[PDB]
């Protein structure tokens, strides 16, 4: 319960002290930063009862920064540099379906890119889960297959049954990828 596992991955660095699969409480990794990055905070990373402390950075010293990172499912609306003056930005867009979630833009700032947002998945509508469960959409309107993140979903139960006693109730809000569907009963 106590050992840990997967040493944080600190950019622009590599692990210096000897490696191994499981660190036990009290283990001690070694960073060390990359030329001609500059570190802050400790070269050292502890295992303490299954949490590491705080890993390091290795930043350029005058505040300049590397490539943006990438996020799953969306990507940077311009060509990415391969390095960036402190206070420039830069800005992302989701796939389709997805939602953004967070600014949309992030900027260099002493070194490092601010938090860059989420792409948030939309959900399934299941055809065949309704079927089962005796349930339809309330909005038969156009023929929506997904439903996007942060919409509600409303279904009603089909004619003739009725909300079983311990179902989930019948409008739910969709969120990356969680849809909680209702059931009912003859």
């Amino acid at each position: 319960g106590t050992s840990c596992v997967n040493p944080p991955t600190v950019q622009n660095a590599y692990i210096v002290s000897r490696q191994m699969s499981k660190y036990p409480s009290g283990e001690r990794v070694r960073y060390q930063c990359r030329s001609p990055y500059e570190m802050f905070g400790d070269e050292e990373v502890m295992c303490l009862n299954g949490n590491w402390t705080e890993p390091p950075q290795c930043k350029d010293s005058t505040g300049k920064c590397g490539p943006p990172p990438p996020i799953d499912n969306g990507d940077i609306t311009s060509f990415p540099l391969s390095v960036y003056a402190p206070a420039s930005s830069v800005e992302y867009q989701c796939q389709n379906l997805y939602q953004l979630e967070g600014n949309k833009r992030i900027t260099c700032r002493n070194g490092q890119w601010s938090e860059p947002p989420k792409c948030l998945h939309p959900c399934v509508i299941s055809r065949e889960i309704m079927e089962n469960y005796n349930i339809a959409l309330r909005w038969t309107a156009k023929q929506k297959l997904y439903s996007r993140t942060g919409e509600s979903v409303e279904f009603v139960c089909k004619r003739g049954y009725r909300l079983s006693s311990r179902s989930h109730t019948l409008r739910t809000t969709c969120w990356d990828g969680k849809l909680e569907y209702p059931t009912c009963a003859k």
